């Protein structure tokens, strides 16, 4: 039998829960804190979230097996592991109050150690740290017997979350040819969006320019893959930017026109990744319709926005927090984020 | 018999000439000076340029006829008037010189009333003012006799033309409006250029840039469609632009590339017009050899970047000084500055 567990109420525990580890001083109250510690300290992403995801469910709903992966794991109390991670703790929970902590991952649950039916160590893992960490989550949610106490472990594990770091990148290094290799890079799907964020930022760091990156479908999006691009100055909005791999249509307009047109925005900029150029919208229709909206609406290509906001841009102090932080908030890929790492030490 | 008049005398006979205009006290030395005085102030662009040619070129070979405007007029001392006025005075003089004070036309002599043999009463002319300015610049060239006498002429007609002003756009209009269309504009040939330097200005203003624009088919330039801008800071070119509005080619990117690695300057935006999409070269290459020459390299659609540069651009005291001082220095066609005097009224 599965159990369908509440994700209003699986928000609710966990809201809670960090605000309880936020003020926690004892977190040795149980055996297993050594534990908890390991694993949500270890460089293991996907057993952090497994360890997350499970303890919040058997705190909100005792029937979960938290030990299930898949509600049609073949034991009573499977339930649906990824729908939770994903929705609660990915898409509500972790970008705002824990500053990406865990991993800032978009989809912890198609990794490879999270497509079994049940966390068990009958799944493969490398020798090692990994198959350590493996056992320690298994022995924790095994622990997690009662709502209580997969609450109590649920606190620990985010007492110690909130001590984890969030960067991704790390000596004055030759920052001038490695930002321009990635301003000038063949992008891809969200590639694309981090090489405008930085062509923005090399733009206007010196103008006093906030640049704010927003993860991909959000509730409410116009479309899946569009990623939204905020430029501040003295902290309010002048221009919004919207990237998209894929070719723009009519509601991805619609919705920035009138969003921005709503909060007085009056710049919006649409930029095109190499699988974008095949138009199904009239780009033309769109501006003159915008402009009669009070918003100044225009397209460019990724790369050749990049590449000229470069060649108008003038130290770097400030590069690598600046990618660290989008990366984090865009919760980039796998693929993005060995990209960046790899350039910077090639 | 046709006069082969010596371009390298006529350049020293002018600079000179120009030299007296600006320490002249005495300009009613004659009395052909009241008809001096009202042909080069007066409104007929080119009867201004046929009076300073002719003038020209009797100080330079007294055996001219002055009237004659083409070398094969049926009259002895014919000349190449068309080749003195562009290769001389429009070439090497009035810019420099005389701060486009004659009119700043680049081709003055493929006007109508200059495609004539002879400069005569027979030539058609409207009723009226244009009437008076055609006999008055026949007059003054039938009375330029002798060397001396048209050197004397041609110092007080330079006098003049020292009163005159270069500006031919002319109450706190609409800047937004109207400058959001010239940016926005399907532009064709040097339109390109001009809103192209406008983004730049738009954009740069306020941090201290300076942006100069100067005429095509220079001397020694790659091509003859290729329209160079610089981007001042603290008067030092930082950004090298080349405008055309046909495919760039190898020579153009040689050229430019060589040119900003001498002079220490380290980006260069090429600019396609709308007919310059379709590509001679592989741009990829050019930066990749342009980035071993120690120059960065970008192409853009002239549009993408004038609308990209709006939208990153924040008063207007100095739009109507800027467009005037550019149009100017391109020696801008009449088409050009009807479109931009039409704009600003509509």
């Amino acid at each position: 039998m599965k159990v369908l567990v509440n994700h209003e109420q699986a928000y609710n525990v966990i809201i809670n829960a960090i605000n309880d580890a936020k003020k926690l001083t004892d977190y040795k109250t149980n055996n297993q804190w050594v534990s908890i510690q390991n694993v949500i300290l270890g460089t293991h992403l996907t057993y952090r979230y497994i360890l997350i995801t499970g303890l919040l469910a058997k705190a909100t709903d005792p029937r979960v097996n938290p030990l299930a992966l898949q509600a049609n794991a073949p034991v009573d109390g499977a339930y649906d592991a990824r729908s939770l991670c994903h929705s609660v703790i990915v898409g509500k929970v972790e970008g705002p109050f824990l500053e990406g902590k865990l991993g800032a991952s978009n989809e912890p649950f198609l990794n490879k150690p999270a497509r079994y039916m049940l966390h068990s160590s009958d799944n493969p893992v490398r020798r090692g740290n990994d198959k350590v960490l493996q056992q320690l989550s298994i022995d924790i949610l095994h622990a997690a017997t009662t709502q209580t106490l997969a609450y109590e472990m649920l606190v620990i594990a985010l007492y110690f979350t909130l001590q984890r770091t969030n960067r991704v990148i790390t000596i004055n290094f030759d920052f001038h040819k490695i930002i321009y290799n990635i301003i000038s890079h063949p992008c891809d799907g969200e590639t694309c969006a981090i090489a405008a964020a930085i062509s923005l930022h090399l733009l206007g760091e010196q103008r006093g320019w906030i640049i704010k990156a927003h993860p991909v479908n959000q509730a409410g999006s116009s479309s899946k893959e569009i990623l939204d691009i905020d430029v501040y100055h003295d902290d309010i909005v002048f221009l919004s930017i919207e990237v998209k791999d894929k070719p723009f249509n009519y509601q991805d307009v619609n919705h920035a026109v009138s969003k921005a047109s709503a909060s007085g925005i009056s710049k919006v900029i649409f930029l095109k990744g190499p699988r974008a150029t095949n138009l199904d919208i009239d780009e033309s229709l769109a501006i003159e319709n915008a402009a009669t909206k009070g918003v100044s609406l225009s397209f460019s290509d990724v790369m050749t926005f990049t590449t000229t906001c470069y060649a108008l841009s003038p130290s770097n102090d400030r590069i690598i927090d600046f990618i660290n932080n989008t990366l984090k908030d865009i919760r980039a890929k796998d693929s993005t984020i060995e990209y960046i790492q790899s350039i910077f030490k090639n």
